[PDB]
């Protein structure tokens, strides 16, 4: 089937058989073989032998170091330059940009970056070709959610990267068994690379291969393709996190009518026996995984996890909304993870976990800001930058985006129903972030529309998780924002579709706020595992209690409602407090948010809610 053998890399493949792979998957492979030209070929198959054998190349190449405090954790050292995912540098190519985005009136639009098919194949064939070039490509083949259950979807990433594939193992399901699962059905086609082919032409910080200046993330909804570029941290490398378990599935979610949201999943049981599952979607660096782990203070509350950051939905055939974690890891936040704050988490990063950007003991152990532990006398500490840290420098000693990658099956709660190719059944859905002033602890919607709007009037102040900066009070609907598949103005038309279904089971939505300040720069609710004062309130409120009170905001839990026992010393009055003058002028924010960046695909009902909301507030 060729002239010459420039064609068949049957030659480079270092493990596994080109035979052995399906029809469409080997086109596939050997397709951007032929373009990227790597010097071998590794067919993944998810064994330990395979991992064990993926960590030795890490480690004798400089890229990762042994943990010797803990069982099987290794760090790993970044360039500075890479410690982030770059929201400027990630694009989606649809043929209409309506597609992707509301057009604006006159304003640009912030719920996406959309770029032409043309002006794509000209960046992709300025890149890719030749980019491998002396490294070797593995082939991962993962599975978002239990394999064989429902809304299970399999892909195919292809990366020059061994750092990408040991994470893989660990936030997915990859290995062998998934190409059997396959057989002859669709996947989508992921491809990855760090854009440093040998011989390398810039010296490569900390052993990091990257290239900044061309750093490129694409999505293709219309040919169920992913490609990203220059970047290997995170979302940028682990493409079935982001670009695949919210973008792409939201586009899917949109065509076949489920849901996919950047939201927690965790269950509570209360001391008379009941148990409830509810979803929180916070901004990214908000509070989602230290409250899907909580410890509570409250006896007789048991909270266990199921997910901290990606959601699927779908009504059953019963009228319930079930959802699943298509993930199976964590990936969450390093610094500020302590005892008293997260001591779930503290439990499971130490065997089989691996770290980055943070800093080393002398002693072979882990160290970051927050984490509110003494060290043995004659340790030392090592700077995330390899350098000699000392806490009385400037520098911190972890990045404050550093993360860590442990398994979900090692959490000491976690929900014995987080592998269920079912899902459980979700009543309640809270929205929140960090407002410094104005907006109450806590607050519930009035009706599903109104919720709707809640979720859509969504604000937080930039925190240290994109590529923003300072205190500025930016809008972030659904904590969606970055993460948006498809048009906006659809997106509120798909959430306000589902009261119409017929036996629709629909949850209470609420509203809550662990950052709101005093006059003085002091937290107002201590949090953490405080909040399960807050959540107690919203377990009744789903039983039917009447314990809620009728503001023009929304319902707030009235006087004497909120289990404050053991605390009494909280300053109420300021920590549920709904100024006139505060309110007048966020709904002129909403009120411009809205008409620029949803502009005509705006729904009406979220429109009258608006007005609504207008009005009652100007009758105080
Ligand atoms: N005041 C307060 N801070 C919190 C709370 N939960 C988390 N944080 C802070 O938020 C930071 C990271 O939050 P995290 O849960 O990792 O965010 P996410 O996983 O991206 O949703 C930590 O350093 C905590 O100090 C809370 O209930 N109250
Ligand atoms: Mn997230
Ligand atoms: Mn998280
Ligand atoms: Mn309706």
């Amino acid at each position: 089937p060729q002239l010459h053998n420039g064609l068949d890399f049957s030659a480079k493949v270092i493990q596994g058989s080109l035979d052995s792979l399906p029809q469409e998957v080997r086109k596939f492979v050997e397709g951007n073989a032929q373009l990227c030209q790597p010097e071998y070929i590794h067919i993944c198959d998810g064994s330990e032998e395979e991992y064990g054998r993926l960590l030795a190349h890490m480690q004798e190449e400089g890229v990762i170091r042994k943990l010797k405090k803990y069982d099987n954790c290794w760090l790993a050292l970044t360039d500075p330059r890479d410690v982030a995912r770059i929201e400027s540098k990630t694009v989606i190519i649809t043929q209409e940009q309506r597609d992707t985005v509301p057009i604006p009136k006159s304003g640009q639009s912030q719920l996406g970056r959309w770029m032409s098919e043309e002006d794509f194949e000209k960046a992709f064939n300025a890149r890719f070709p030749g980019c491998m070039k002396g490294r070797t490509m593995y082939v991962i083949p993962f599975s978002m959610g239990p394999l064989g259950s429902p809304l299970a979807k399999i892909g195919i990433e292809l990366t020059d990267s061994p750092y990408v594939v040991a994470s893989m193992r660990i936030m997915t399901r990859m290995g062998t068994s998934v190409l059997e699962a396959l057989g002859d059905g669709e996947f989508i086609k992921c491809l990855h690379s760090v854009g440093c082919p040998l011989p390398l032409k810039k010296p490569l910080v900390n052993n990091w291969a990257c290239n900044p200046e061309l750093t490129l993330i694409a999505h293709l909804p219309d040919r169920r393709e992913i490609i990203s570029f220059g970047s290997g941290y995170g979302g940028n490398s682990l493409l079935g996190k982001k670009c695949f378990a919210l973008r792409i599935a939201s586009r899917l979610a949109k065509e076949e009518g489920w849901l996919a949201e950047h939201m927690l999943i965790l269950g509570i049981t209360n001391p008379e026996g009941k148990k409830k599952y509810l979803a929180a979607a916070f901004p990214s660096a908000c509070g989602k995984t230290n409250l899907a782990m909580m410890n509570p203070t409250l006896p007789g509350w048991k909270v266990e996890c199921v997910g901290d950051d990606i959601a699927w939905m779908k009504f059953d055939a019963q009228g319930n909304l079930r959802a699943i974690n298509p993930e199976n890891g964590f990936f969450g936040v390093a610094p500020g993870t302590s005892v008293k704050t997260n001591p779930n988490a503290i439990k499971t990063i130490q065997k089989n976990t691996i770290f980055t950007n943070v800093a080393e003991t002398s002693d072979g152990g882990v160290y970051w800001e927050g984490i509110d532990e003494p060290l043995a006398p004659g340790v030392t500490i090592t700077s995330w930058k390899n350098k000699e840290w000392r806490p009385q420098d400037e520098e911190p000693c972890a990045h404050p985006n550093s993360r860590f990658c442990t398994p979900a099956s090692q959490c000491p709660i976690i929900d014995p129903a987080w592998e269920s190719p079912e899902g459980v059944p979700i009543e309640g859905i809270i929205f929140g972030g960090r407002r410094p002033a104005g907006v109450p602890l806590v607050y519930e919607a009035l009706s599903w529309q109104h919720g709707v709007f809640v979720g859509a009037a969504m604000r937080s102040e930039a925190t240290a998780a994109a590529e923003h900066k300072g205190k500025v009070i930016m809008h972030d609907p659904f904590a969606m924002r970055p993460f948006f598949g498809y048009n906006f103005g659809k997106y509120l038309a798909h959430w306000l579709s589902m009261a119409h279904r017929p036996a629709a089971k629909l949850p209470k939505i609420f509203h809550v706020n662990w950052f709101r300040k005093d006059k003085n720069g002091k937290f107002l609710w201590p949090g953490f595992g405080e909040n399960s004062r807050v959540l107690e309130w919203m377990f009744g409120r789903i039983e039917g209690e009447d314990s809620a009170k009728l503001t023009p905001i929304g319902y707030v839990p009235k006087e004497d409602a909120l289990n404050l026992k053991g605390l009494g010393d909280v300053n109420v009055e300021e920590l549920f407090g709904i100024s006139k003058e505060f309110w007048e002028k966020e709904v002129e924010e909403i009120d411009k948010y809205l008409e620029d960046q949803v502009n005509a695909d705006l729904p009406y009902e979220i429109e009258r809610e608006l007005r609504a909301l207008k009005q009652r507030i100007s009758q105080m």
